[PDB]
């Protein structure tokens, strides 16, 4: 006999209830495939949260452009953007790719992100890479800043948390990727200075976890996908989406904490 899906969802609608809004989550167990699912065909946005999928794309172009990570790329006050602290910091000399995608997974840099998206064809780029690694969910439509606008209702920026939850697995644990630019990725996303409170509050201090968060500021949408290795055991991977009908609904990173640590101890 299956699951009872009713007894595994209740605290999520109960802890959406005092949130205000909507909770999206997908987790998998990569040893037993075992899952948790809340919602999670349902779409939300990216907001910063495309900035991984990103630093995986350019892992995957740099497998065909021999020292791409090491190219500076140097750039004009036109490349700045509000939240983007690490190029703003470069912007006399400039960063090399591996430079600015390691500050767009780890800072969440803006500025770092719309660089890469150029080299990448702009934001169709970055989606038709997703594509190609069967993702028919993902959609990045628009750029820094504009792309965080999570007007109810619009699909442009958004994915769903179990196609994040998908690609994220397909990409840091399977061999989407060759070895040494999934190693990469993986060593990015755990060295992710933003996400802290998020799913990382979840996880014992003694599991290695690589996220990476978004929060777009308006509509209570804020999220954090990551993947996780209790010691000794298979990683997880997982993802947590908000979302909230007003404008001036809170994002909370105590309700996607909490919604973590749900998702993870109701797998089998
Ligand atoms: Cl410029």
């Amino acid at each position: 006999a299956t699951a009872l899906t009713n007894l595994v969802a209740e605290p999520f609608a109960k802890l959406e209830q005092d949130f205000g809004g909507s909770i999206g989550v997908y987790a998998m167990d990569t040893g037993s495939g075992a899952t948790v699912s809340y919602r999670a065909e349902e779409r939300f946005p990216l907001c910063s949260s495309f900035k991984g999928f990103l630093a995986a794309a350019v892992l995957a172009r740099s497998q065909q452009q021999a020292g791409l990570l090491d190219t500076p790329i140097r750039y004009g006050k036109n490349a700045l953007v509000p939240w983007s602290p690490i190029s703003e910091k470069y912007l006399t000399t400039g960063m090399t790719v591996a430079e600015l995608s390691a500050a767009a997974v780890q800072y969440s840099d803006n500025a770092a992100a719309n660089l890469l998206l150029k080299e990448l064809g702009g934001p169709a780029g970055l989606t038709a890479f997703m594509r190609s690694i069967g993702d028919t969910t993902f959609r990045l439509d628009r750029w820094e800043l504009e792309l965080n606008s999570a007007i109810p209702g619009d699909a442009r920026d958004t994915s769903s948390p179990r196609a994040v939850t998908e690609s994220l697995q397909k990409l840091t644990l399977g061999s989407a990727l060759a070895a040494p630019q999934r190693q990469q990725f993986v060593d990015w996303l755990k060295g992710n200075t933003t996400g802290n409170h998020r799913i990382r509050a979840a996880v014992p201090a003694d599991w290695a976890v690589g996220d990476k968060t978004g929060t777009c500021g308006v509509y209570g949408t804020a999220n954090d996908y990551a993947v996780v290795w209790p010691t000794g055991r298979a990683p997880i991977v997982l993802a947590v989406y908000t979302r909230a009908p007003n404008k001036d609904d809170k994002h909370s990173e105590a309700v996607i904490a909490a919604a973590a640590r749900l998702a993870l101890e109701g797998l089998g």
